[PDB]
């Protein structure tokens, strides 16, 4: 019989060509087949960083906590680093932005006891919020694999999880990042020390193609390369042009 | 003080270098005030052609005629000039194709009665469906203007129609045009006898631009210019770069 899983070490040369290493992850979801360079790595777990604010947007939504897409979280006041994130954001921008601070709000909101009983409800990754309630997913006990990921993002796709349909849609909305006749992507992007992240779906006329990726991520520079390497990858197996 | 429509003539090159003759009504929601080249002809009612796929979606969602956005309507297996009508479609790929024999037999199914009641209730253009209920939005009575299509546009994009916030999220989603990290354009493009449309919005970080724009179309050559001179305004307002 076919085979639901393939590797594809040819995809190797992608993160070659920019002294990198790491795992793409696709899922054909037409065939029910999945693709990628690195078995292994493909279901290894990490920390999950900024790809956390899909999972805390449905829950703050889910519990209230954000009243739809439009209501505005004001900035403290605080200069922080990334200038993007010294503004006032709501849900769309705070996740286009990846707003550390407003999301850490979230999380305190929902507090340990709903996260954690969400997460279960979930089958998030380890489903483990070890750590600070506003940070565990930057430096605590949660850790999800690109599997992992594939496995949550479908449960979205088809709104399968245990939130509301509307906060689904809500955050797939928010999750919106490139369109065109081609292709629809939405997808977030994450860094933790050592780790980043590209996780989402490609919607054709005919098929979705999820994805999730990580890589050996030592400096900042080069995020770019998550977005880069993945695409790469999405463009030798022609699912974009 | 000021007004709540402004006449800005200098659009009129755009329309003048592709010798074309036209409108395009931008609505800036921030401000709360609104921008046209010719005020008379953003108020003359047309036949809304295809850009009626946006309460025609609206209505058979609603009424669970189309059940969600996945929701296959099998080709008919009659062959029609456009190629990409002769297949099967959901909402997504129907709405991007124009392909009005689906649409037809969502009107069909909606039915007359229904259909004028939702039209009443949207307060859609002149509301007459005149006609046969899978027509008249091609060649029946049914007129709507540019400012009419604005009103009715920024119903939508806050969830005020008489439908469910369901069913107007999942038109926003098919209306999906083309998004980057500068602009995302929710949109539909019309063709009827002599008038091409486009009408949709652009969502910015702090703003939301909504527009309205049609053109004389003596013949089906220039369709691209229904976008191309609208890009050119919003270009010049420093919309999208
Ligand atoms: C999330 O992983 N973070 C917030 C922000 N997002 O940048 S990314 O989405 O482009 O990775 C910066 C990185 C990271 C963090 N340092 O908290
Ligand atoms: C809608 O106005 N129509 C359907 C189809 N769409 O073309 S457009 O959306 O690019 O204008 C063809 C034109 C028109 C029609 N002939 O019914
Ligand atoms: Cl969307």
């Amino acid at each position: 019989g076919p085979k639901e899983w393939q590797e594809n070490k040819s995809w190797n040369a992608h993160f070659t060509e920019h002294k990198s290493q790491g795992v793409v992850v696709l899922w054909n979801e037409n065939k029910q087949q999945g693709f990628t360079n690195n078995l292994k790595r493909a279901n290894q777990a990490f920390l999950p960083a900024s790809t956390f604010k899909i999972p805390n947007s449905l829950i703050a939504l889910d519990l209230g906590v954000v009243k739809d897409e439009h209501q505005v979280f004001k900035w403290d006041g605080q200069t922080r680093d990334i200038a993007t994130w010294n503004r006032d954001h709501n849900l769309i921008t705070a996740m286009k932005y990846s707003v550390v601070p407003v999301y850490q709000e979230f999380a305190r909101q929902i507090g340990e006891a709903r996260m954690s009983k969400m997460l279960h409800a979930f089958d998030y990754g380890n489903e483990d919020i070890s750590g600070n309630v506003d940070s565990f997913w930057l430096d605590g006990g949660i850790r999800i694999s690109a599997t992992e990921q594939i496995s949550f993002l479908r449960k979205l796709y088809h709104n399968k999880l245990h939130v509301s349909e509307r906060s689904q849609r809500i955050v797939k909305q928010a999750m919106l990042t490139e369109a065109n006749g081609d292709y629809i992507i939405r997808a977030k992007t994450g860094y933790s020390p050592k780790i980043g992240w590209w996780v989402g779906w490609v919607e054709l006329d005919d098929n979705v193609w999820f994805f999730a990726m990580n890589m050996d991520m030592p400096t900042s520079d080069g995020l770019g390369l998550r977005q880069a390497i993945t695409k790469e990858v999405l463009k030798q197996e022609k699912i974009i042009p």
